[PDB]
């Protein structure tokens, strides 16, 4: 296993199936919406307001329903 | 980047942002200038902010990048 | 030199299924199976299956002995 | 764009021996100027003089405005 | 180079099979024997082996002074 | 403005002279002691007894006394 094997197909899944995900930061905050789009840094979250989160500050994603990978 | 196009939209047009910290602590102000690492912050006060610090950057109103 | 004892690791874990607990960097601990993971994270299986980043874990503590190949 | 906006910033402070604030990540607040910097550390001079890691640096604001080329 | 002092402090500490104290950024203390390392993290034995990734280590204080 | 080109300096010279520092780590703890020597990720702080410790989780390194660098 190597690179975004996993984390890219992973998101682009949440992404492609506007799953609802919970997103919980290093420092304790959640955030909540859905993953618009994303990078090699950074996770735009669209919600009742969009924003952009910086992947380096995230601890888990979580979402809302269970998600098979291809 | 998605990065890039999302600042400068900020930045271009002018949009009040709030920045939160990596450490729960929140910016107010608009996106002056930025680079690769660091961001110019113009309020009341200017101040550059390291990209490292940052948990999430939430604009005052909706933005659309083209 | 990097990956020689974490893969192997991750991987033995993954094999076989067994349970760990994660402990993050910010003192919370997840609990469950290491399904899957990259250079950059790890997909927890509980009730709730949750991705990982790895640059928020501090620790892997599996829930019993594990032999490296 | 690289350093396109952190070197001048830094290196203006420097140059004019601007008063600047800086806050660390955790929340704490050192004072003096900026003396020198590398790609890594910052040298903040005041009656104590030290050595400033830029990953553990927040955000630095200067006491004053300054004009953006370096 | 890249690693001039941190793999022959830790391959000491590995051989001599010295107790020692990780102290992670976030507080918290580990405590053990350095089995095994690698590049990014550093495997900890005590009751069980636990994997440490070394971005999330402070400091590493062996239980008594180690030569190089 | 490149590299480690203040870094080592400021690093070395704490060593060569033996300087007692404080070393302020990100989580606020506060280490004191000698540099007995640095890589690229780590310091060696040479107390009762010696302590490796991690460039990434230091916030800033304090001299007991004024240090002057060369040139
Ligand atoms: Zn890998
Ligand atoms: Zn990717
Ligand atoms: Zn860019
Ligand atoms: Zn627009
Ligand atoms: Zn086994
Ligand atoms: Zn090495
Ligand atoms: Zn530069
Ligand atoms: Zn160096």
């Amino acid at each position: 296993s190597k690179g975004h094997s996993l984390q890219d197909p992973y998101l682009n899944t949440l992404r492609k199936e506007r799953v609802p995900v919970s997103i919980y930061l290093v420092n304790g905050i959640k955030l909540q919406g859905q993953i618009e789009s994303f990078d090699q840094f950074v996770i735009l979250l669209k919600n009742t307001v969009s924003q952009m989160v910086y992947k380096a500050a995230i601890s888990t994603v979580v979402p809302s329903r269970p998600v098979r990978l291809p």
